[PDB]
């Protein structure tokens, strides 16, 4: 099963910086969402999920086909709460009306991990809507209850090794859990894209509780949470590894995080040799805007 990155007609970079732009305005505009963290985790999470139903064996699920937009994965346990997000992106998918549902998804993460002070993502246009037969089923997203051989297990289909699965779980320093939407009850929340979750894992004392929804979490006094597959990575010694490395060394969790969200929002991404090379959006900061 192949799907072909098809531009949308006529489109180039300032086209997709303007989207990006109208994302990043209303990210600063729309600020006392989830108690004023703002929207960007939750589009972080959003991009993850659209690209997370991906499976290497068969080329199903994956970013291209936009399929969130479909009732069936929209309503997926696992999705819940991401609705959000998609109310978010609703007024810039009418302003922008030919840019295709995945490419919109995909930028929205990758706009709101620049605009919370990430690293550049490099980003591909080309995601070309598919129809609803074409949804996922249900079920292919991880469960947050489980060890560390379920995690490298889980990671396995979507391609990622032992330091793309350590780097992708920094994205746990953004935002918070929701006890309504996971089962997991939400600790001491930053919209600011740091290595922080690496030194929180290393740094608290943390404690196996019970929260309300009867689920165990791992808390701290200072008001951190961590799920029992974010706790995993610190138990595992082949991850434990690359926690204190990234933990040592900001710009190598950057780069390596980059590498690897660029690597799931394109898995499943046939490009040709003569598509546009990947964009480098402005931040509205570096724009002067
Ligand atoms: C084993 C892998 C993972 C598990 C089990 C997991 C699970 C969870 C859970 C249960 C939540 C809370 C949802 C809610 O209650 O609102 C959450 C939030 C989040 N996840 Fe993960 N996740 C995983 C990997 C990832 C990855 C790879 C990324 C992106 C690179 C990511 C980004 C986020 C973000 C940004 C949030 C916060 C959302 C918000 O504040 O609304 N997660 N995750």
């Amino acid at each position: 099963l192949v799907h072909v990155a098809s531009v949308e007609k006529g489109r180039s970079y300032e086209d997709f910086q303007k989207v990006y732009n109208a994302i990043a305005l209303k990210l600063r505009e729309d600020d006392e969402y989830d108690n004023y963290i703002g929207y960007g985790p939750v589009l972080v999470r959003l991009a993850w999920h659209i690209s997370g139903t991906w499976d290497k064996h068969d080329n199903t699920g994956g970013s291209y086909g936009g399929t969130y937009r479909f009732k069936k994965e929209f309503n997926d346990p696992s999705n819940a709460g991401l609705q959000n997000g998609f109310k978010f992106l609703e007024p810039i998918h009418k302003e922008f009306p030919w840019i295709s549902s995945g490419d919109l998804f995909s930028l929205g993460g990758v706009t709101a991990v620049q605009e919370m002070q990430g690293p550049k993502i490099p980003w591909r246009c080309g995601r070309v809507d598919t129809p609803e037969d074409t949804t996922p089923d249900n079920g292919r997203l991880p469960d947050a209850d489980k060890d560390a051989g379920y995690v490298r297990t889980f990671f396995q289909r979507l391609n990622m090794n032992d330091r793309e699965v350590v780097a992708l779980m920094g994205a746990h320093a953004l935002g918070k859990t929701h006890l309504k939407n996971s089962g997991y009850e939400g600790g001491g929340a930053n919209n600011v894209f740091t290595n922080e979750f690496y030194l929180n894992l290393l740094n608290e004392d943390w404690k196996l509780e019970k929260n309300d929804a009867n689920n165990e979490q791992w808390d701290s006094k200072s008001g951190y949470m961590m799920l029992p597959t974010d706790y995993s990575l610190i138990q595992d010694p082949k991850y434990l590894s690359i926690v204190k490395e990234y933990a040592n060394d900001q710009d190598k969790f950057f780069k390596d995080f980059s590498k690897a969200f660029e690597k799931l929002l394109e898995n499943g991404i046939t490009f040709p040799k003569d598509a546009p090379s990947p964009f480098i959006f402005k931040t509205l900061e570096e724009q002067g805007l």
